[PDB]
């Protein structure tokens, strides 16, 4: 029982794989729904992990729809988010693993720019059991925006923003059929040389998201 | 700009009866605001109307941040490491501070005192009818590498305040999500163990009329 909170085995020498279709420098995104769907009260109800995935890729409305859940702006005036940060500073940065290319999600433009043209999926560095999924989510801690904030607690604000956007995703991953998993054993270091991260920019969660396997 | 540290205030006396187990009605509820509505709606309040929240809503609030949604294995609507309960979620009402158990679904008396606002900085939030304070409780993360405990109590904890503000939401209700707390000196103010943290505290009640 207690064998499973052994820290995961690293998983060692992988690189990004090649990206798979066209690996466009913007993807425009719909504009997201705002009266519909699932009530939150059933998606508390259905929130739960999931680990195996079928590899069907999800629409762009369903894509668009996760991201402005997680990272979107829900408010013109100020440009409030959906999820709150310190400050008001937007300290986390969504990044999105796709097949075709890692892109960062721009909140305010409601698109995703290309910050790799490679398959950065599952490069999380441990070996957690979690299977091949259609997208993977990278929430990075901008550190650059957090100079501001006593340095003891940024870690805490970082993760605590992190938590609150990753848990979005679990609320509309269950009002939509989808499969979410938030995974924190992130070899930190490793994944932001994959993803071509600047200094101040670290990976705090990562989140797998697909349809559940069929079984 | 940035927040500013207040002295040594000290804690209000309770009032009321202070009941040491205040049992919540069972989460039953499906209906309500569609999800894609309370994300539309989700934001911080910082003023606040006094009115207490009826039990049902308490109950709701509870549930939404830190409640049992299977049974079976007592899941929680909330994702925590290793599956395990690494937060404790304490409510600092009037009558005094409370302890939430999610698996009985009810409130364990911790200190018969009035602790709403104790975060120890000046963050200009009003007075609430409640907070929710989210306990890191390192006595279930001795087992998880030091260098986790911080990322992983802190990102449930946001998780689970997360959940809340979407209830909040979806009710009508106000809500404020606090980071900037003298730790040890709540700590201390709530009676906790030597291996018990306060991470986040929730300030929560109807928004301001006028
Ligand atoms: C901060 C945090 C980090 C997590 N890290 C991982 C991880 O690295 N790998 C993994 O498989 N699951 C991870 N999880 C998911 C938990 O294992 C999962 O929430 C737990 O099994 C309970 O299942 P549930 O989400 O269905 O309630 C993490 C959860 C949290 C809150
Ligand atoms: C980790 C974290 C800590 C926070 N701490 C405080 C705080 O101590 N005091 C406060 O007034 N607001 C605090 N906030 C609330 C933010 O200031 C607020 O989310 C931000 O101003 C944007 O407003 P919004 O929540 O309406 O989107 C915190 C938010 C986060 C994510
Ligand atoms: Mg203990």
């Amino acid at each position: 029982n207690d064998l499973k909170r052994l820290p995961y085995e690293p998983v060692k020498g992988l690189l990004p794989r090649p990206a798979v279709g066209t690996s466009e420098r913007v993807i425009t995104l719909p504009e997201p729904d705002r009266t519909s769907g699932m009530p939150l009260m059933g998606t508390l109800w259905l929130r739960k992990s999931t680990r195996e995935f079928d590899q069907q890729p999800l629409p762009l409305k369903q894509l668009s729809e996760l991201l402005w859940a997680a990272a979107g702006v829900n408010r013109s005036l100020g440009g409030g988010r959906t999820a709150p940060s310190p400050y008001g500073e937007t300290v986390i940065d969504v990044y999105v693993a796709l097949p075709a290319g890692l892109y960062r999600y721009d909140p305010v433009h409601h698109c995703l720019e290309l910050k790799r043209a490679a398959d950065l999926r599952s490069m999380t560095g441990y070996q957690d059991f979690v299977g091949m999924a259609p997208l993977d989510l990278v929430f990075v801690a901008n550190h650059g925006r957090m100079q501001e904030m006593p340095p003891k607690l940024r870690e805490t604000f970082s993760a605590a923003a992190a938590g609150a956007m990753a848990e979005n995703a679990y609320l509309y991953c269950a009002s939509a059929g989808l499969g979410a998993v938030v995974r924190g054993w992130l070899n930190r270091r490793q994944l932001a040389e994959h993803m071509s991260l600047n200094e101040d920019e670290e990976p705090i969660l990562s989140q797998t998201i697909g349809r559940a396997a069929s079984h």
